């Protein structure tokens, strides 16, 4: 087998080698068993909206050529487009809600291992949602930050909050005028499942206008949930660390955190200092608490723990033999890891009641009991150490360094050394001579369809070279931080002389004694708000809305009904946003050309499809080099 | 063309050749061009809920077997499910929201087309729901209704009381135990949606409790939509009117009112009869205002306005070249009647935002403006019976007469004839002396695959016989109006000796000089929640929970989501539930044995699969028979 066509990382490979020895099936082993796929579901011609179905209709050719009600292709693709929107806004404002319970919880007395940790976060979303704080008590302006943040789940007297507060007033009123302000959270969703529902909306334009509003109910998900986790958790500032399979180490107690929700590994975090003396006993030399996908960032963002893996290749971390235990909460989980837990040893721990895995233990986590929970767990992982004692484990002796917690407060902070008074200004002379050509944004997964973090590397190396500012998130940030992108050391040979010379002189303003690293890794997959909040900075900052902007987004290699969400209200706030594999469109032209073209019209952003990565790489550049012209730049 | 193999409705039938000789294409042609339609879909063995997909499972052979995530049949069928309850609760809902909307207007004065009709109604819903009603006013009591009804949708201090205020306590004690209250309506669709999204549940056992919980939130949207339709336009009593084609008129504008919610159709009948004389004008007798699917029903229900065809035949309306104007609101409205609009010259309208179809004309429909809206649409249907002056039609002079409007209060009041004081007993008097064997609830659509009407006449010609009090709702209501079994005249021929004698005795005592009809005709899809009410009734009377009563229900050949969520709130609250076409669960032997058996431990109730009608009715009258003997009773 040819590991190089399943993923790029070498440590992955060499885990490749070891599960096919040892027989373990692996996503890749299941991937080659679906071939070939289903070209209806690949070009969206299915529906499944009613029990007349299965529909179909062939891309070309004779019948079928409409759906059974009556509905076109046009139709049938825009409302399975539009049920994965509602999907991912359901997850990201899931993880949103849970958290504002635990604020509430924290602020009450009912769960003293949560707490306001940052309080200057605290006191400025209070302000930009017109919450007063003068002469109140802290915990009484949490609490009503907490009822602010479920209020916008529902319909009420003002639209959803974390919108219309986050995003320019100009970007706000061309929404308003499209009806794509959303109503509330939860409210939007279930209009969305309703639409879509049988024999309802089928009117593509009037479809895909209802995911646009959508998918901003998503980003408002998106948003609370970085709010609130660093009212909680604090706001991420630099850090050093590493990641890949090599952060592992043989003798320790090896624990991931994998999920999205970091509320009780943040805790497992803590708690597992405090449990050294225990794991020595068992002959462990400690705990060593690693990440994988998205509560890995939150929990690298704000403590530095290492990350281990990403994604697609989650399962190589148990192949190794070294992993005790994987902690689990929601989302992006392959289920896989239950089963292959029985073979590498692993023990796979669920702890949301609303996510479990036939064959995992469950541990049934409460915030009032979270220390309790995560003793328990971590005692388990302590007991799966000791069963290893005298087994051989081969851990691939491949890390990165990674330097990474790069919110947007630290962003600013950071070139506020450059300009106290003024912080974006250094970043926008920098646009405007043409050292920073723009700013690209890298999210979202990683796909099984192509070869693990080729399209994230392969772009990000053209952008680079071209002097884009590349920022990143979720697992997009891990393809980067595994490959070096994180490691200042490699800013030489990554990044043009323009770029160079910008993060030479931010590091060097803060006293680094040498550059920032390539990437900046601004947090998970719902910090993806972060760089709206970095983008909306700077178009208030110049007077004018984010589809004047030399920003984009790609999302390389993705994956989640999440990530669909994300690239939606990438587009609808304005940015030209890649996506690097095939939404499921193709099988409707007009669809197509409202999501790659006629959306332009709209909200100034717009799709742009290419599975190539060199040419999505001259696209994104073509894209930004536009924008750059639209301002009167030279490009 | 053999069309009784399509339907068993004459005047469909003559309507088929009329559209085969014409060219226009049906949705039994759409069917045939479908076939054979795809197997991994059919047993629920497809997953598309990421963009590695689609997936899909052998039914049987070999690989592939398992998702490329891991995920397992079990999983793939269970989530499938799963969305397909969201979607339907997000209809139902959806619809109930929108009339709680209209309740604010009308008594904050914002749209004094609206009014509280039914005042007794809505004081017993206040007082339901324990809303101090004493020295209030009506509008202050409504608008703390309507605040209600809109609190149900979010997560608050109680769980939604659409559920534990309707359902006996011990009913909600059982359902608590196993956690399947619902927390709020819309909370409980998005976290469908976010649990069943890639990476996040993935046991079958914890994913079907998700969807009985959401099923139960589909009842709160049932039951708060018909409160809210009956406070605003009056609560059904007895009405006498007619059914199918023949209910057209060659010599009058023929306007269909077509959907789900009535809040303009409601407004369009009593607005028509002002406008006879402008009618008249135009050379037509008046405008004759006929319903189909459920919109039809609720103003069949209210007013007796004839009913012109349901669901799966709803395009033969237009064939006839006598229906002048359709006018649409959402759901069950086949996409194909803009299109064949074009051939028979019908003026398709669509007037709801989320809800539009291409081809049609829109009408943006505002309560504040009902009445201007209402004439500019019927003005369009004027213009459009012109249009056809000296035009051939072809209205199949076929007909039935039909007695419906059998609210839960019109039960009870047609008993109390019997029993003032004890309204309900004389019911239960009949069950325990074996007059009435039980109650079956017919409900849902009719579906392409079951030729028209077969599987509702087959089974409730057989559960009649053997003295069943047969109940109907939505289209299974339609199927048995259009094929007599509303006439009293066809009780002689169609009921047992016990069920006739009692149907005889209530009417006696009603002063009809005959009979209540066969079938009871209890009204809309979301007036399944008043079968509810009559069973819930029924179980505080006899102090014992729905699981012991002899009532079933038949969903005899389902189609849409909503019919998918409404069985599983009847399997949900107690009930043996019959569904008559093949839901997508047969690809999993593991989640088949929940829906069918295991869930009977839970719940009480449980799902009978069984496309043969007449197995399905052994089936159904076993289930009866069974919960007599658990009662102790003769069967
Ligand atoms: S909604 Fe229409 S296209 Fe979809 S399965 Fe049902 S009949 Fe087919
Ligand atoms: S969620 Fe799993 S089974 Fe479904 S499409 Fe994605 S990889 Fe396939
Ligand atoms: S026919 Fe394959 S995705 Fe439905
Ligand atoms: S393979 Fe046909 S429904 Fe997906
Ligand atoms: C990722 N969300
Ligand atoms: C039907 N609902
Ligand atoms: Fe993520
Ligand atoms: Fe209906």
């Amino acid at each position: 087998a040819r590991q190089n066509l399943k993923s790029t990382d070498r440590a992955v490979q060499q885990m490749l080698d070891k599960a096919k020895r040892e027989g373990i099936q692996t996503v890749w082993d299941r991937y080659e068993a679906m071939k070939p796929q289903c070209g209806f579901g690949e070009t969206g011609l299915c529906c499944r909206h009613c029990l007349q179905g299965p529909c179909r209709i062939n891309p070309f050719g004779d019948e079928p050529k409409v759906g059974i009600c009556g509905a076109t292709a046009e139709v049938i693709v825009a409302r399975g487009l539009d049920r994965s929107i509602a999907a991912g806004a359901a997850g990201h404002s899931g993880h949103a809600k849970h958290l504002a319970h635990t604020l509430k919880k924290a602020v009450q007395g009912k769960a003293a291992s949560y707490m306001i940790k940052d309080r200057t976060k605290l006191h400025s979303i209070a302000k930009r949602l017109g919450i007063p704080t003068e002469g109140q008590k802290d915990e009484d302006i949490a609490l009503e930050v907490a009822k602010a943040a479920l209020a916008d789940f529902h319909e009420k007297d003002t639209p959803v909050l974390w919108v219309t507060t986050v995003l320019p007033p100009s970007r706000v009123k061309v929404l308003s005028a499209h009806g794509l302000i959303p109503a509330g959270i939860d409210h939007e969703i279930a209009e969305i499942m309703h639409r879509t529902s049988m024999g309802c909306d089928a009117d593509a334009q009037n479809l895909l206008l209802g995911g646009l509003r959508c998918s901003l109910a998503d980003l408002a998900g998106c948003y609370m949930g970085t709010d609130l986790a660093d009212i909680l958790f604090g706001t991420p500032a630099p850090v050093v660390t590493e990641s890949n399979l090599g952060v592992l180490k043989a003798d320790a107690v090896n624990v991931a955190v994998h999920g999205h929700n970091p509320v009780l590994s943040d805790i497992i975090v803590s708690v597992s200092k405090e449990m050294e003396n225990e794991a020595r006993a068992a002959g462990a030399t400690g705990i060593n608490v690693v990440g994988i996908c998205c509560t890995g960032n939150e929990v690298l963002m704000r403590h530095g723990i290492p990350a281990c893996t990403h994604s697609v290749s989650q399962e190589m971390a148990m192949i190794t033999g070294a992993l005790d235990a994987m902690i689990l909460d929601y989302q992006c989980i392959q289920p896989s890891v239950a089963t292959i837990a029985e073979c590498t040893g692993t023990t796979v721990i669920t702890t949301m009641e609303m996510s479990k895995i036939t064959g995992a233990t469950h541990v049934n986590f409460a915030e009032e009991a979270a220390v309790e929970n995560a003793k328990q767990i971590l005692r388990l992982a302590i007991d799966t150490f000791k069963r290893r004692k005298g087994k051989p484990v081969e851990i691939p002796n491949i890390k990165t360094k990674v330097v990474a917690g790069f919110s947007t407060e630290a962003i600013i902070n950071a070139l506020s050394k450059l300009n106290a008074n003024d912080p974006l200004k250094p970043l926008i002379d920098n646009v405007v001579n043409g050292n920073i050509r723009g700013v690209c944004l890298f999210a979202g997964c990683n796909n099984v369809k192509v070869p693990q973090d080729q399209n994230f590397t392969t772009i990000a190396r053209k952008l680079l070279k071209q002097n884009v500012l590349v920022v990143a998130t979720g697992c997009g940030a891990g393809a980067l931080m595994r490959h070096g992108f994180m490691d200042p050391a490699n800013v030489d040979e990554l990044c043009g002389d323009g770029l160079k010379a910008v993060l030479t002189a931010i590091g060097e303003a803060n006293g680094l004694g040498g550059p920032l690293p390539p990437v900046l890794h601004m947090g998970s997959c719902v910090d993806n708000s972060r760089a709206v909040a970095l983008v909306a900075a700077l178009a208030n900052r110049l007077g004018v809305d984010l589809d004047r902007l030399p920003v984009v987004a790609s999302a390389a290699e993705a994956m989640h009904e999440k990530a669909v969400a994300i690239g939606t209200w990438a587009v609808t706030i304005g940015l030209p946003t890649h996506i690097g594999v095939l939404p499921p469109i193709t099988g409707s032209l007009p669809v197509t050309q409202i999501l790659t073209s006629s959306v332009k019209d709209i909200t100034g952003g717009y799709f742009i499809v290419e599975l190539d990565p060199e040419t999505a790489a001259d696209k994104l550049l073509a894209a930004i080099n536009e924008r750059r012209a639209g301002l009167g730049l030279p490009w």
